[PDB]
């Protein structure tokens, strides 16, 4: 039996035929689940929220709660998707996008937090007990090392990454590498671009990038303007300026 | 359907009011009171001797009553309208001290935050999620404690105080003080608060005076005391400041 | 009163000593052995291969014996080895090792790990450790005995946490930690020694006095690594204590904590 008889289905539960749910895990009303997803054993879901396809949900997990911080508040997450052991993932509210978004094949550690309203791209690792307080924007390829806590509203550019024990009080710009608390800047994550097959060029014109923001004297509007024309040839240069550009609690400096 | 669950388990000593509801796989141990209007969620793990109020909410996961892994009975007495969320560890009191881990009413305790033995919270206060409280630590009313803040043994969090995210506070929080960092330090008071609280201008002008002469005048704590006194008698807000510096015995986080 | 509840999950698979205690809606994995005396709470998750040996203790909400999630693990027949009369408290998560170290996460004796620490892969605890709620060890970190690992001390891979050391809590540790010395912060900062442990472990007045001489040699008389481990060879041949301190150093990978 692929829905263990010691597992809770409410009835208003949808799930595709092969979904596996381990013993006294309780799949709540309004819940979804897609093909493949494997939930474990001990998991409470509550809904409304939308599982996809081939997602592994680890044991003494809460997925889909109301923040404890009739109001219409969801829970979407993508396709292999890994959620180990007592994460905890909260619903959006009304008093935003009533959505908390999770996409595809990102790794969320054990003791994790997902806030209210966070929206979480692909391919992230959320190493243990990393805390996003809520409203939090996670970009693609993003790591966060073991105990990163993210103040609400901050931006996690694409392939940043934190230091274990980081407070982040401010946005991370993509490609940059954050340590402390307060986070403070310290580099460009060129590992990162190794492991993606990214050109020497673009390394290059990312480590120019990082130096115009950070160690040249600029102010915010100076470096935008400089990066204007290595953004236009280099796509990921635009990527790192854009993070730059969207940014409202100021760069982590 | 029936408010508790068949598949809990209930000591035949727990005491439980008419309309307490027990979620499946819970445990509710020997010697554990429970007042009306109570939820316990699923997989909740509740030990004795322990007294829970009304009108609580306690979420899965919870270990709720536990002895200190650091014999006389020792207890758990959590009081009225508290919300106790998912994975949250408590622990009863120890006979060497007061015998009592005591949480009072309003109480807003977030996921997987820790309440060491002998510790007193007052009311309103908000443990935002991991705040440990080591042991003998006494938390006043209207406290807010951020994300991952980890308190020292023994250490007093003064009324309506503020703790950053990842906070470790190794000496007493003044009441109204705003600390951040590790190690804490003090940076202002939450004037935030006292308006959302109703306190006077007049009373929020002391509290930044009492403030200026604690931590910015060169002062020690002596001849703060003596030039607080006045502005004490005067406001009530101010004595609960004065009081919060007067009891500490790990000295002031500055 | 059956030893093992039965509401409780025990793969045939795991071989058990006969006064083996299973707490309701606990899962007994695939290959997990477990010793003599070893109570096991409520809600508690045992995956495999794993040996639990004597008069251990594991609380509700531990998932002991889970593969890392690290990308770098691919399900090999990897182990767990945790010793006797430990203490797993509440919510504890303990990994296997990985082929690509030695395969091996080890937990020696009379250890207390305490809530939702964590231990990951290939990470060895010897003797009367504490790791106190949430320490967590990144992975092939090495906890010599008699370390006292505070509240929250997260601990960097390939770190070697020395015996009879200890961290304030919070400390954010990326360098190894020497015998006996103390850190704090983050970044973990030395400040001097445990000898309040020394103390409590009975170590003569004389170990005492050449132990607080050997951290100045170390760290408070200019010197560098390897001049400091000339200084120390006399007393470390007449101190045993002292030896264990040099060793520590000499052992050091990741630089020693300063
Ligand atoms: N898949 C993967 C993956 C990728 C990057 C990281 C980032 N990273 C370094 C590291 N790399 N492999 C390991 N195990 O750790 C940390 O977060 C260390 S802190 C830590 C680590 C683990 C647990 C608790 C804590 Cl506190 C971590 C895992
Ligand atoms: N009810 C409430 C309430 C009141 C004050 C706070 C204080 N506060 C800022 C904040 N306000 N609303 C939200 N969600 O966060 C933090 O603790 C941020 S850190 C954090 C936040 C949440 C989870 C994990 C972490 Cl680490 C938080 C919640
Ligand atoms: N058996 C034991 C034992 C020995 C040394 C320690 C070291 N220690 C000081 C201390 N001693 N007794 C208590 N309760 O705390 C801390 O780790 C403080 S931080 C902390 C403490 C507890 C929970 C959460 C946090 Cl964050 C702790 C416990
Ligand atoms: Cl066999
Ligand atoms: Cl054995
Ligand atoms: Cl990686
Ligand atoms: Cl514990
Ligand atoms: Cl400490
Ligand atoms: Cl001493």
């Amino acid at each position: 039996s692929l829905i263990d008889p010691r597992a809770i289905i409410d009835p208003s539960a949808r799930l595709a035929a092969d979904v596996q749910v381990g013993p006294w895990s309780i799949v709540g009303a309004e819940v979804e689940i897609g093909e493949g997803t494997v939930i474990g054993p001990h998991v409470v879901l509550k809904g409304p929220t939308k599982i996809g396809k081939h997602n592994r949900i680890y044991q003494f997990s809460s997925v889909g709660e109301d923040t404890p911080d009739g109001e219409p508040t969801r829970l979407v997450i993508g396709d292999h998707n890994v959620i180990r052991e007592g994460v905890t993932i909260h619903r959006g509210t009304v008093q935003d996008r009533a959505e908390t978004t999770i996409g595809d094949h990102n790794l969320i550690m054990a003791y994790a937090h997902i806030g209210h309203d966070s929206v979480i791209g692909n391919h992230c690792i959320l190493v243990n007990n990393t805390a996003l307080a809520g409203h939090v924007h996670v970009d693609d390829w993003a790591i966060l090392s073991g105990y990163t806590l993210v103040h609400q509203y901050c931006r996690i550019g694409a392939h940043s990454f934190s230091g274990m024990g980081s407070a982040i009080g401010k946005d991370v710009p993509a490609y940059v590498t954050v340590f402390g608390n307060p986070a403070e800047a310290r580099s460009m994550n060129f590992e990162g671009m190794r492991r993606r097959g990214f050109s020497s060029e673009a390394i290059h014109a990312l480590r120019r990038a990082y130096k115009v923001v950070y160690r040249q004297g600029h102010t915010v509007e100076e470096a935008l303007a400089e990066l204007a024309e290595s953004a236009a040839q280099f796509p990921e240069v635009a990527v790192f300026r854009d993070s730059i550009q969207s940014a409202t609690r100021g760069i982590t400096r």
